[PDB]
């Protein structure tokens, strides 16, 4: 498209050249929230529809947590063409997060490093924001555009389980799915924590009862992954989000800011994330839905995660470089690749590498 090339080659580089990454983030949220966006003319085909987590998703490409931390831009993100929106992380009480600067761009690597530290308006502010559009969301969800809420914990919390429990009670009734991050940059403690989360979820009225997913880092040992898969199956967790940012620094990063503290996102995370999907799919015998995330910026990227075991994918970093046209780009390329490889639709491709 003309927009894709123009955004990617001219507009987005100029905007990034003018604005530090955090300022750029804020501007993007503000523009999205006001619907000041190019016209998303890609109409989603039936091939892209997925049914998972008790919901219909008109397409499998979502916005990852962190872009819209406080639930300010949900409708604009649907307008951009995302098949689903995840907001958060939201903490129980408002908190400022880490001192600035805390977001860094690695243009040479198509990567970002962030150490925001869960800057959050808090549950109560986000609750009121979602309540203001609750019925609009119900219609969107019914039309195949679900909403996820990522729950965090406060810096000073003396018991993580209570922070997450509070999030379930307050935002669970407003979400199609909730996410508990065991990922932000004993199995018995994870079992305790997730048991408490599921109990709180099960205590919500049936029309207000969300799916619960666990979001993991790519930095886990083999033992950690085995332990997570075991607990997820034992307790009946509804899904996994794979992955958060990495605290590793893969060999070959060129950006001047590569040694900044924080989570690395984007292209250097891509295959690490895909491999983690592949492993978690196998450890859960393909019975636990996975949302695949990390360094997706093309149809090929999306399909590699789907074939590795993802039912859905998310992106964030690619949006910062390519702008809004990236969403339609990924969807269109994914559709073409599905046809080329002989799949009837996304559904047929989920986990296809494991049947090879
Ligand atoms: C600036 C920034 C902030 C993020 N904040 C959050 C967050 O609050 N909660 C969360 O679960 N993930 C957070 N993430 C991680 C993303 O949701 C995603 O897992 C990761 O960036 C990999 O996807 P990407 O390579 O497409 O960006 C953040 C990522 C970035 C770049
Ligand atoms: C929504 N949108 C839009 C683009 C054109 C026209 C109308 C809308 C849009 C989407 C994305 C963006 C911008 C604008 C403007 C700043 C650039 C990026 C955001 N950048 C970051 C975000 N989080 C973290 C880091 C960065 C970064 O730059 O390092
Ligand atoms: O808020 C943050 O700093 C944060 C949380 C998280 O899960 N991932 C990330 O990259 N940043």
């Amino acid at each position: 498209t003309g927009d894709e090339r123009f955004y990617a080659e001219h507009l987005m580089p100029t905007l990034q050249g003018l604005l530090d990454p955090e300022s750029a983030h804020r501007l993007a949220v503000r523009f999205t929230s006001l619907g000041l966006l190019p016209r998303a003319r890609f109409q989603d085909s039936d091939m892209l529809e997925v049914r998972v987590l008790g919901h219909k998703f008109r397409n499998p490409v979502g916005i990852a947590a962190g872009f819209d931390k406080h639930g300010e831009a949900v409708d604009g993100l649907y307008k951009m063409g995302f098949g689903f929106v995840e907001i958060g992380s939201v903490t129980p009480k408002p908190q400022e997060g880490n001192p600035r600067p805390r977001v860094f761009r690695l243009p040479e690597d198509q990567a970002v490093i962030n150490r925001y530290g869960f800057n959050s308006h808090g549950l109560s502010v986000v609750e009121h924001r979602l309540r203001a559009r609750q019925q609009k969301q119900a219609k969107l969800t019914e039309d195949g555009l679900p909403l996820g809420v990522n729950l965090g914990k406060n810096k000073t919390s003396v018991d993580a389980a209570e922070d997450y429990a509070e999030g379930v009670r307050v935002l669970g009734p407003l979400a199609d799915y909730l996410v508990v991050n065991v990922s932000s940059p004993g199995k018995a403690e994870l079992r305790r924590l997730l048991t408490k989360v599921l109990q709180e979820r099960d205590g919500l009225r049936r029309v207000h009862r969300p799916a619960v997913l666990v979001k993991i880092a790519p930095d886990l040992t083999s033992q950690d992954k085995e332990d997570i898969a075991s607990v997820v199956k034992e307790l009946g967790i509804d899904g996994l989000i794979v992955t958060n940012t990495t605290v590793s620094r893969p060999a070959g990063l060129q950006g001047a800011l590569r040694s900044e503290t924080g989570g690395l996102s984007g292209k250097p995370l891509r295959d690490l994330s895909t491999q983690t999907i592949r492993e978690m799919y196998a450890l859960t015998q393909g019975r636990v839905p996975i949302i695949g995330v990390g360094g997706v910026s093309s149809g090929q990227d999306a399909l590699e995660k789907i074939r590795a075991g993802a039912s859905l994918v998310q992106l964030y970093t690619a949006l910062t470089f390519w702008g809004p046209p990236v969403v339609g780009k990924v969807k269109r390329e994914l559709e073409a690749l599905l046809k080329e490889q002989g799949f009837g639709g996304v559904t047929d491709a989920i986990g296809a590498d494991h049947r090879r």
